[PDB]
This record gives C-alpha cells, sequence and structure tokens, in this order.
C-alpha cells in the first residue's frame, strides 16, 4: 500500500478534449496529477503531454511502462499537423511534447518532431511549448535540428544518478551522452531553456544525488524536476524506498542554492508535471 502523500478548469479542459482527435499521455497513463496540471494551479495554466511516433518504443527501461519492439510500424507523416492542430484547437497554455525513441529511424525522429514543434508554433506563438526529447543516440545534427525548431523549452532526462543509469536505463542511454544532448542544445540555440528530471527511489544516495546536480550545473541546464518512482508494473524495478515529503523539500533548497532557475521537487512531480506553471512562476516571473 502506497504512502498517504501518492494517493471547474479541469472539466473545461476535459469536454473540449472529448471531440478532438487528440490523445494524451495524461490520461493513457491514469496520471495522478491532471486535476493539477489541467488549470488548477496558482495561474490557472493547462498543461498537458502528448507523446508522438506511436505508442511502441525500440528500447526497454526497467522504470518505463510503455510497450517496446525492435520494429514499430512507420511514422503517421499525418501526425504533425493534426497534433499541433488539435493542440492549438484544446486551447493549451503550454505543451510538452514527448515520443518513444525510434532507434529504427537514422534521425531517431528528430526532423518528425521538429515538424510538429514548427506546425504549432505557426498556428499559435502564444502556446508555450517544450520537447521532452530522446537521446538521439548523441547525434548532434538530431539534436540540432530539434534545438532550432522554435520551441522555448528542450527537456531531456538523465533519470537517475551516473553509479544507476545500466541498472535504470536501456543500455543505448548514459549519462554523459544525455548531459551531451542538453549541452548541445544549448549551444545551438543559446536562448532555449534546458530541462532535465530525476526520479528518487530506485538506491541512489544523498551524496550522488548532490554530485549529479551539480554536474547539471556545470553544464548549463536551467531547470530541474525531482519526483518518486513509482513502480507501473510488478515486472518493473521495484521501489527501493519512497522519499519522505520533507526530504523533497531539502532537495528543492538545494536545486535553489545551486543556482537553478527552478527546481519542482515532490512525490508527485514528473517531468511535465505543472510544466507551465513552473514556467509562468519562475521564468517569466508573472504577476497574477
Ligand atoms: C517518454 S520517455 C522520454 C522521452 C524519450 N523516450 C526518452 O526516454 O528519452
Ligand atoms: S504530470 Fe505529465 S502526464 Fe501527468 S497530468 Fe501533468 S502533464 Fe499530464
Ligand atoms: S526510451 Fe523513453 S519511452 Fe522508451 S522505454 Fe526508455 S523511458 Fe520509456
Amino acid at each position: 500500500r502506497l504512502p498517504p502523500w501518492l494517493k471547474k478548469n479541469y472539466n473545461k479542459l476535459k469536454n473540449t478534449l472529448r471531440n478532438l482527435n487528440l490523445h494524451t499521455v495524461c490520461e493513457e497513463a491514469r496520471c495522478p496529477n491532471i486535476g493539477e496540471c489541467w488549470g488548477g494551479g496558482e495561474y490557472a495554466t493547462a498543461t498537458a503531454t502528448i507523446m508522438l511516433m506511436g505508442d511502441t518504443c525500440t528500447r526497454g527501461c526497467r522504470f518505463c511502462s510503455v510497450k517496446t519492439a525492435r520494429n514499430p510500424p512507420p511514422l503517421d507523416a499525418s501526425e504533425p499537423y493534426n497534433t499541433a492542430k488539435a493542440i492549438a484547437e484544446w486551447g493549451l497554455d503550454y505543451v510538452v511534447l514527448t515520443s518513444v525513441d525510434r532507434d529504427d529511424m537514422p534521425d531517431g525522429g528528430a526532423e518528425h518532431i521538429a515538424k510538429t514543434v514548427s506546425y504549432l508554433k505557426e498556428r499559435n506563438p502564444k502556446i508555450l511549448v517544450e520537447c521532452l526529447t530522446p537521446d538521439f543516440r548523441g547525434d548532434l545534427k538530431a539534436i540540432e535540428k530539434v534545438a532550432l525548431s522554435g520551441l522555448d523549452v528542450y527537456a531531456h532526462n538523465v533519470e537517475t544518478v551516473p553509479e544507476l543509469q545500466s541498472k535504470v536505463r536501456d543500455p543505448r542511454a548514459n549519462f554523459d551522452q544525455s548531459l551531451r544532448v542538453l549541452k548541445h542544445a544549448k549551444k545551438v540555440q543559446p536562448d532555449v531553456i534546458s530541462k532535465t528530471s530525476i526520479m528518487l527511489g530506485l538506491g541512489e544516495n544523498d551524496e550522488q544525488v548532490y554530485a549529479t546536480m551539480k554536474a547539471l550545473r556545470e553544464a548549463d541546464v536551467d531547470c530541474l524536476t525531482l519526483g518518486q518512482y513509482m513502480q507501473p508494473t510488478r515486472r518493473h524495478l521495484k521501489v527501493e524506498e519512497y522519499i519522505t515529503p520533507e526530504k523533497f523539500k531539502y532537495w528543492e533548497k538545494v536545486g535553489n542554492e545551486l543556482g537553478f532557475h527552478y527546481t519542482a521537487s515532490g512525490p508527485l512531480v514528473r517531468s511535465s508535471y505543472k510544466a507551465g506553471e513552473f514556467f509562468l512562476k519562475n521564468l517569466v516571473a508573472k504577476r497574477k
């Protein structure tokens, strides 16, 4: 039994979404945060997450419930237009575009991701766009394609501390490669906001978490999120422990002192959790 800290705007977003051919990770993961992200924050912003390039990943990360197969179906060439259209009609404030990894594609899908960003920004430049990208196996030209697509925030996850990369992630991912992605995004587009996420509860200790946060700062990562690893099914990695609410508040203070522009830290925090609210409050510093 999970610890208890892991248990108008929303209905307006839900009713509008019912008519549009758009499908989210928010509902198709049964995310416990949909009440918060979908309009229930301080600024009442709407954030949601859409996953491009199919529902089958070429990788098999043991923390992740996305289905895996060696030869996923080909890309839906209509998805960039259909997605960007459906987002603009849904009326979102901040959208997180993410995707499965497509190691079967030479550019890992970067052109597909970039086309979606570009379509959306032309329809409505008022929408903030974050892309949570694959590592593209370190392909600098693929990273460059997305970084130049006009997005506001370039995100890519390290997921865990360097010592646990081989346990937690598919062998095609690693810590230095992920840092190279974030560094190259900033090199190609210096005014982009860079962002990464770490899960706690997988066996890391405090010394490794601090060292990781320090290294992320040296790589000029602007924003950080920390949340609890929650085991999707009994076949996935076992939870080593549930981090306390007060310990997550400790890490937020540590991230502030290290100079992250925001450190979103809490048991239910995910990469996309209230991403629009964190952007508005800490980067835009909007007065309500
Ligand atoms: C949907 S998981 C995040 C995006 C990408 N599949 C990655 O692991 O890097
Ligand atoms: S945390 Fe991510 S998937 Fe969950 S409701 Fe918020 S944006 Fe959607
Ligand atoms: S690459 Fe991303 S989508 Fe694929 S298994 Fe790993 S975390 Fe899940």
